[PDB]
């Protein structure tokens, strides 16, 4: 079933023109979407009905938009309203033309240091507001990393959010990332899925030498397997990983493909 070429609301009663594709993400499209009064663009993630039949998968979006909407910061996707008709759910979302760290990295691999210190501080700045309004991600990952094309880094994606394992799964998540970027592979990454769960569930990790002691280190506490003996939110900023090397306020968008100098 066709998705419409203008998108309206009961509520607001704003068009919204339906623009270039994004990507998929599971069973649900995303288009830039654009204001037809105003010209404002924006990400729109259109779910088909036919998903949504089942009234138990109809609760796990409808607590998805929950809490996304009630969020604003700036190292969060933006919210800016849903909307549903006869046949599809419309989540109108901030827009994010640089596409997420996952595509920086598989085109990068490795990072430098300041790169991912900028990363990690952006990132984290968004986990702790999360945290702090009593959210949790559960799923976080290089692509619900988003970059706008000033290369800020936004918090997406809340398809398994929760408000109130606990804190501390965040801290494991952004633990593989400060890994992935360092060391450029993920570090429970293998061709088999079962493989994967059992090197997470046995905490197999082994972080090269190549990389900074107290970077190691840091990454080795993030991880650690006694989720309460993780650093907190707050206890990550103040690392001395962030405050020993150099530490960029803002990143060109050369960083996509190739090393800043
Ligand atoms: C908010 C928001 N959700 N999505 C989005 C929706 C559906 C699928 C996907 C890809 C798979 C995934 N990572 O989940 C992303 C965006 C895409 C972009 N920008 C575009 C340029 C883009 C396209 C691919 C990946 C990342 C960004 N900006 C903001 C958003």
């Amino acid at each position: 079933k066709e998705i419409p070429d203008v998108l309206v609301d009961p509520r607001t009663m704003k068009r919204y023109m339906r623009g270039r594709f994004l990507g998929k993400g599971g069973f649900a499209k995303c288009y830039e979407i654009t204001d037809m009064d105003t010209k404002e663009v924006f990400a729109g993630k259109v779910v088909p009905k036919s998903m949504l039949l089942k009234p138990h998968q109809k609760e796990k979006m409808s607590t998805e938009i929950a809490i996304h909407k009630s969020l604003d910061n700036p190292h969060v996707v933006g919210f800016h309203g849903f909307f549903e008709d006869d046949d599809f759910v419309y989540v109108v979302l901030e827009i994010c033309r640089r596409r997420s760290l996952l595509e920086l990295h598989k085109r990068r691999k490795a990072v430098t240091e300041p790169e991912a210190r900028y990363f990690m501080r952006q990132t984290i700045q968004g986990v702790q507001y999360l945290h702090n309004n009593r959210v949790i991600h559960r799923d976080l990952k290089l692509g619900n990393l988003f970059l706008n094309d000033d290369m800020d880094v936004k918090i997406g994606d809340f398809g398994l959010a929760t408000k109130i394992h606990s804190f501390e799964v965040d801290i494991w998540s952004l633990g593989c990332i400060l890994y992935t970027l360092l060391v450029g592979k993920p570090p429970f990454e293998t061709s088999c899925l079962k493989e994967t769960y059992i090197r997470i569930k046995k905490n197999e990790y082994s972080v090269p030498r190549h990389i900074n002691p107290v970077a190691s280190a840091l990454i080795r506490r993030m991880l650690h397997a006694d989720p309460t003996l993780r650093p907190s939110v707050a206890e990550l900023l103040t690392d001395e990983f962030f405050t020993s090397g150099y530490a960029p306020m803002r990143l060109p968008t050369s960083c996509l493909t190739v090393p800043p100098r």
